[PDB]
């Protein structure tokens, strides 16, 4: 990546931005997004496992819990072949799906969990607090046989990082889970700034939670599509820029449409699409 690559990327962003063209681009993405069946998500027995009736994982890419009773969880596997990275996008856990959430984390061998929403948004519970606090550092999950302990918690201006210890009560095997909570990303909004977003992303990256040596990172917001989608699109585009011989050949719309083959509605506003682009060209500098 030489200076001309940067120049063209920054110029392109500037042309789109000054002409206010993000709305048209975002509309084409929404209009062209693929649709697949979500039959399992729609079964009556799974009604209490979905936070929103309009947000469901497609059957072909949903994550299946390894349990036999009911393997359904509103979570999707996003597999980006070229970028060589897999992400699990899921909704903010409901009070009755916190066990399933950690069951999934355990089964997929994830090392990190990325949270981009807040527990209460617009006055209601958008995500159950599925992790422990200082007063009660240990949680035991109902019918999933897992125990979770808060090892450390570092609260910063725009995000918080926690080291958690996840144990399978049956086997006594324990694993370290790193929790990355971006705490200032409003629903249907954008991060505090490209810089704080990038510092966050790089912290996740530096931890090793996104490496193929570990299972897919679990990413979630409230519905698991707008913010989670923006987060993943930026990471994937930067990966493609670092891999391709010509980093300026990355087609943001095509990449997002590809990601949308795995989960509906990734990136919920034209401003989030704009932010992803901005995050990518600013991050390309590093
Ligand atoms: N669209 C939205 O904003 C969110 C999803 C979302 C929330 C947050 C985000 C996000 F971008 F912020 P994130 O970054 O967290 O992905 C994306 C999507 N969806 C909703 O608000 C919808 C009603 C609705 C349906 C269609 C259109 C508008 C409203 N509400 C529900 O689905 C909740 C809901 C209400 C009622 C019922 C029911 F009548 F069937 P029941 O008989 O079981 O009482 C089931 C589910
Ligand atoms: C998500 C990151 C996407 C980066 C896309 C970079 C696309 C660069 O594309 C180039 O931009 C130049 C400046 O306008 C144009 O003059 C060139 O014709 C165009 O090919």
């Amino acid at each position: 990546m030489h200076h001309h690559h940067h120049h063209e990327m920054e110029k392109e962003f500037e042309q789109i931005d000054k002409s206010g063209s993000w709305a048209a681009i975002y509309q084409d993405i929404r209009h062209e997004a693929s649709d697949f069946p979500c039959r399992v998500a729609k079964l009556p027995k799974n009604k209490n496992r979905n936070r929103y009736r309009d947000v469901s994982p497609f059957d072909h890419s949903r994550i299946k819990l390894h349990q036999e009773d009911n393997d359904y969880i509103n979570a999707s596997l996003i597999k980006m072949e070229e970028a060589q990275r897999s992400y699990i996008l899921t909704q903010g856990p409901l009070p009755n799906t916190c066990g399933h959430f950690w069951e999934m984390v355990w089964e997929q061998k994830s090392r990190g969990v990325v949270m981009l929403n807040r527990v209460m948004e617009k006055g209601s519970l958008k995500c159950a607090q599925y992790w422990p606090q200082k007063e009660e550092k240990e949680m035991i999950f109902e019918d999933t046989n897992l125990k979770l302990t808060l090892i450390s918690e570092d609260i910063k201006s725009y995000y918080t990082v926690r080291q958690l210890e996840l144990e399978n009560l049956t086997t006594q095997e324990t694993r370290e889970i790193l929790h990355f909570h971006y705490t200032t990303w409003p629903d249907f909004g954008v991060p505090e700034s490209p810089a704080s977003f990038l510092n966050f992303l790089f912290k996740v990256r530096e931890s090793g939670s996104l490496s193929p040596e570990h299972g897919p990172v679990v990413v979630h917001c409230s519905a698991g599509i707008g913010r989670s989608g923006t987060f993943c699109l930026a990471d994937t585009c930067l990966l493609l820029m670092d891999k391709r011989k010509d980093p300026s050949s990355v087609d943001i719309k095509k990449v997002l449409l590809e990601m949308r083959k795995f989960r509906m509605g990734l990136i919920q506003t034209a401003d989030q699409l704009r932010f992803s682009y901005l995050a990518v060209i600013e991050g390309a500098k590093f």
